[PDB]
């Protein structure tokens, strides 16, 4: 038997907005400022810097897309449909595209260190070509579902912008392949790939061999801290939806409210991307 | 329909003169050496020195206004009336003048990298005549409001030192006029000469010529985000005024808290400001 | 008409103890190790060394006497009526002492930049014979009103150590003069002092004559800002006390909860002071 | 009389878990690679080392158990009864060795430095076979009592995994031994080996005689930092149960509380150490 009372509190009215207002902000500066310094000009002297480059893009549009967001936190989505379907594809472009240029960055790395002898031409290669396929492909087919599912619908007077499924079979399922593909699948690749550099890490002395990956690391670390409690959140939620955590109808609201602060959060990681990029 | 039970919370009673006391007190002591330092005596080397001491000007005279906030805040205003009226008069002089000191200095950077080729009587005349005219006139012209408007009123024993309009139509009026002439008129200027040096800043390497931005850029995004939340607040309220987000009784009085520990906040800047000059 | 329903809360009973017990091992630890480098050893090569070493003395005789402090916060003073007395003597000692210590090397300041020419005698003076008169004498004066007022009475099984006199005269009369002694009058002459010493400081260059005030500033403004809340507090109060902020029963409870923890915090300047001894 | 309504709140539910989970993560990482780069590999160069080796596979095994509280946190324990027992028996092993570690590097730097003019082979003796008896023996002699005790027992549908005894006496007594041999007893041991260090850090000035310290002491004021609080609510709880601080029903909760979270602190400080191993 599904609750109710179900609402925003006064106080998350005016702090969700504020937070949405500050990375529209800085992540839109951030942003274009690194666009037009690095693609329209030349000072691409490595190879993280497409990458970054990649990286600025998917965070420019999903900052764009922002302030429609920071509207919807006050009072309600009721300013179209096709608008909807436009906010979530462009979530999920940036959600599922961040990821794997971060995984393709650790590749990067673990080419450039433990194989270092002869190989040019696989990292050009492979960043050029599998960057294009490998990073946005797999990701418009993931935002294939929000064309399908994404939608708004009133429920006495209550017009929400929320994807809806027939039946929650396709809600854990969907939220279960969020969290796969999101946090373990190329978790476990940037692992490997900085343990292998690690343990392959023991030749001569402290160098720029040893200081290269500083910057891949802290943005890599901090690109997960700002996500982990996020999807802490979404799994217990999943596992109260399989009745295993059945305790009342007071846990979903806690855990809703989790949910919504940490996404906060991880918008400002999207922003605290050119922070990282200002200091050097 | 104009809601009731509005009145301060015991704790804002003495959370907020703590906050005015210690801005008196580090405010005045920092502005005051600041003025001895540089005014009194010959140390104005560069060209951002004469606008920081028409900011120590600014800074130390709402300072010295302060107090009567700091008594205010606990019980009510009941001690005159001129003096509510002198205190707005110098709170919006130096709200209206420390903006277009900043845009001042970011003009003056502009000039002096853009164009460094020959440009130095261009940058002394403007500093001096312009800085005069453009940076205090308007502010006193915008105070022209305050002498007519600023006023005391008793409602059922309330004494409160309020702006008192005929309609709400001037309220709103007011506030938007506030938001366009202290954020985004000179936000604007702000930012296009940062990118426009930024875009400039690709000759050589990095040199005096590159580390000469950062002080002025911390002290404008130091100055910027102690007043963006304030500015949300009286955003989100001004739209309330204009039955946009009608939403009920309990999301004013909210909208009211944020926006005065926003000002306090906001005069934490004022105070930073020779802290800033501190570190160098 | 004195109110009712005064009484710790469930949460202080427990917070309370542990800042008394951090204090206590820290501050014993820190300034043990002080005075056993210092003293009995050979390691005062400058001035500044005899004053901090009066100050570790005074700070270890009060961290000394905390204990019974966080026995006391949890449940109440039953044991005994002389420790009380003992127990505030020491508590003035060095509440009254610490302050003027920190005047007298604001004083020592002045006399070695402002009067660099030719003054080693009377520094050698003032710092031996006045420290020990001008420092202490005037702290066991100050301590005399203990002697007499401190006491522990019952109330229906309300066992308090407070200081109790006839009338609420006395009891203004001497939060008014704690104020006049612990804040404006020591602090007068620090910013007198520093003033005319930021004022000389212009021959030359940046030097050893620049940055030997860095330690003895950094002491006194963190020593002043961990007190200045107190103050407002307790000033607030006696306020209160002569019919000026009368607005009801619910301030007193707060500002008597805002001037507990800030003891706790000032407690935590007393370790705060061995801690800027440890960086140098 | 017992007193009842004790649950766990439901923000604590979806807290605990959070802070597990990360320091689950950051702690098998860390100490991982600490064991995989020190003990497989050849990086042992000083004494500590090894001292560090101990504490990282300690941490391991306890990050390793750490998902089955994550688990229990949640809604309950009902997964068993040598589950119970074995998480204990790691629980207490890691808990009694990483003091008695702790208090071996403490007393290897004082014979380093007190006594540097012939001690190498007491050093080496003392490390190998002490650390093994000395520092294992007694943990698993601590953990005897795990093994009878640790038990699973329901009581209107409430399965928890908690330690039971037959009488309060038991328990008073364990909470005592525990608190003596995990803050006081090598809390003195080290106290003393450091404070004899300083005062015969006397010789020549600065040097790698006295910068060899910075990162034991770090290391060891770290841990005891983020354990104080808890062994504070410990010992409050204690004197509770011997009807010394009876104050109500409403104080337990409170310190129950305060004991778990500040559990979950020291647990940050288990992940802690790695981190401290990465700055160097
Ligand atoms: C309050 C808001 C507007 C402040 C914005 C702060 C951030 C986003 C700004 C401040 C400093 C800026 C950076 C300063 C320097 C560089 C290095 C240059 O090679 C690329 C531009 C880049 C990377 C800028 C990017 C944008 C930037 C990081
Ligand atoms: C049809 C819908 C799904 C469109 C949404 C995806 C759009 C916004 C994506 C898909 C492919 C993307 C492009 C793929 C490759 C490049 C080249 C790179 O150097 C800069 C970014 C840029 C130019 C991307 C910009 C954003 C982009 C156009
Ligand atoms: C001065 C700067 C910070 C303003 C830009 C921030 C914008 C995007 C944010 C701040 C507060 C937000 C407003 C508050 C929420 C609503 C409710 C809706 O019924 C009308 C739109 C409106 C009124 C929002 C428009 C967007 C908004 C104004
Ligand atoms: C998700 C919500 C709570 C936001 C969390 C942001 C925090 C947890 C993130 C954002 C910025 C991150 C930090 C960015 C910079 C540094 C300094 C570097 O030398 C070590 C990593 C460290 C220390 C990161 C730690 C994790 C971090 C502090
Ligand atoms: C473990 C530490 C080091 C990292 C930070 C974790 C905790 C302290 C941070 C991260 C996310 C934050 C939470 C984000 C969401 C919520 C739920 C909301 O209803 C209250 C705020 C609250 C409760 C925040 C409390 C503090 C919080 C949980
Ligand atoms: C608690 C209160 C009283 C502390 C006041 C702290 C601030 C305001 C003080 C402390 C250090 C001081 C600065 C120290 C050094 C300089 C540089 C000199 O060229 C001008 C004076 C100036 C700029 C001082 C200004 C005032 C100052 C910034
Ligand atoms: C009539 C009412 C509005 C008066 C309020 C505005 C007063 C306080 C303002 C207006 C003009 C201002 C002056 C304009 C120019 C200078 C020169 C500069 O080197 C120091 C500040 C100083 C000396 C200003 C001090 C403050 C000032 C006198
Ligand atoms: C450290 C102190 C002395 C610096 C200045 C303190 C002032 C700002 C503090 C201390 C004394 C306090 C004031 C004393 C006088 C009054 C008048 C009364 O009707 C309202 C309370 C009020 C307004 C108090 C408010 C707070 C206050 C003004
Ligand atoms: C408005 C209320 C919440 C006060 C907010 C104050 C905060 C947000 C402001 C005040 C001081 C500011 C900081 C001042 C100094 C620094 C260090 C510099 O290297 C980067 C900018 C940075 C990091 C600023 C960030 C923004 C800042 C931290
Ligand atoms: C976005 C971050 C990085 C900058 C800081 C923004 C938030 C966290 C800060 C800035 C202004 C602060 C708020 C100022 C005003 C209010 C409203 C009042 O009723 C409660 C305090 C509260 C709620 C503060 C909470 C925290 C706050 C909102
Ligand atoms: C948790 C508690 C026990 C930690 C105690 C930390 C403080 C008090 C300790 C840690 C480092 C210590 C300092 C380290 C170095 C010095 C310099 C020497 O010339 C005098 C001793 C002195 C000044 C020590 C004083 C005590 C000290 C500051
Ligand atoms: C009779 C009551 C009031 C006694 C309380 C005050 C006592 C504790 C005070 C008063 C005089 C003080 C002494 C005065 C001078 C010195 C010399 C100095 O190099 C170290 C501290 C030392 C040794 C002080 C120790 C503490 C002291 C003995
Ligand atoms: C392990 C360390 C931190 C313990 C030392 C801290 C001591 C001084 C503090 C911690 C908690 C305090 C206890 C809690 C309060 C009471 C109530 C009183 O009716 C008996 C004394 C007693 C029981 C206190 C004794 C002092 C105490 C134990
Ligand atoms: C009274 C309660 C709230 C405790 C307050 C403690 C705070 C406000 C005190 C204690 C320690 C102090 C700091 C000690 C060290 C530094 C770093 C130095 O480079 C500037 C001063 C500064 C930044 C001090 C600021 C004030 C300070 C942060
Ligand atoms: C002004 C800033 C920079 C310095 C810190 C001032 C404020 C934020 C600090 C200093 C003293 C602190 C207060 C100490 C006393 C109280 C009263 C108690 O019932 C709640 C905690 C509370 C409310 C603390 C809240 C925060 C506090 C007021
Ligand atoms: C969010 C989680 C996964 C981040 C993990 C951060 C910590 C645990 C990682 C980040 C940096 C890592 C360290 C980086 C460098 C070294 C030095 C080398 O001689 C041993 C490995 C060691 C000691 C690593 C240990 C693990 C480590 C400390
Ligand atoms: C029977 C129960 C109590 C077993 C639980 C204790 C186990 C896990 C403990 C007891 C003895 C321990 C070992 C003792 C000594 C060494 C050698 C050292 O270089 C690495 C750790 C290592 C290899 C320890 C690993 C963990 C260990 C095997
Ligand atoms: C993506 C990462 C962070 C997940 C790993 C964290 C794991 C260990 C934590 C996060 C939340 C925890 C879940 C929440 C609590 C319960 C209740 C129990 O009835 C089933 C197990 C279950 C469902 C937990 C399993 C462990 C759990 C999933
Ligand atoms: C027990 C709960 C509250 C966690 C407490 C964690 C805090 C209190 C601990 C964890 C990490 C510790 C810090 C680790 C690093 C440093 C920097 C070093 O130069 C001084 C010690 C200092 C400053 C430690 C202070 C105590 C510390 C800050
Ligand atoms: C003394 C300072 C410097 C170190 C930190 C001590 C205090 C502030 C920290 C350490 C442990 C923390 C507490 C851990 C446990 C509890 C009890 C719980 O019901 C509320 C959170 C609360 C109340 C935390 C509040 C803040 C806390 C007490």
């Amino acid at each position: 038997e599904p609750c109710f009372r179900e609402e925003n509190a006064n106080f998350n009215k005016i702090f969700l907005p504020t937070i949405y207002s500050i990375i529209f902000l800085t992540g839109i500066v951030g942003n274009g400022l690194v666009i037009l310094v690095m693609g329209y000009q030349k000072k691409l002297r490595s190879m993280t810097d497409k990458y970054r480059l990649h990286l600025s893009v998917a965070d420019l549009l999903f900052v764009i897309t922002l302030p429609f967001w920071a509207v919807d936190a006050v009072a309600n989505w009721y300013f179209g449909n096709f608008l909807c379907k436009a906010v979530h594809v462009i979530y999920t472009v940036n959600l599922y595209s961040s990821v794997l240029i971060l995984a393709f960055i650790s590749l990067d790395r673990y080419l450039a260190i433990v194989h270092a002898t002869n190989s040019q031409r696989p990292r050009k290669l492979l960043a050029e070509k599998v960057v294009y396929v490998g990073v946005w492909i797999p990701a418009l087919l993931l935002t294939i579902p929000d064309f399908i599912f994404a939608n708004v619908s009133e429920a006495d007077d209550r017009y929400i912008c929320d994807r809806f499924y027939p039946n929650d079979l396709w809600v854990v399922v969907f939220q279960f392949q969020h969290i796969m593909v999101g946090l373990i699948l190329p978790g476990i690749v940037i692992l490997s790939c900085y343990c292998i550099i690690i343990s392959k890490l023991s030749h001569s002395k402290g160098h720029q061999k040893r200081k290269a990956l500083k910057t891949t690391v802290i943005l890599i670390l901090a690109f997960f801290a700002c996500w982990l409690p996020y999807y802490i959140g979404i799994s217990i939620d999943s596992f109260i939806l399989l009745e295993i955590i059945k305790q009342g109808c007071e846990f979903e609201n806690t855990v809703h409210k989790w949910i919504s602060i940490t996404e906060a959060l991880a918008f400002f990681h999207c922003c605290l991307n050119p922070i990282l990029y200002a200091f050097l």
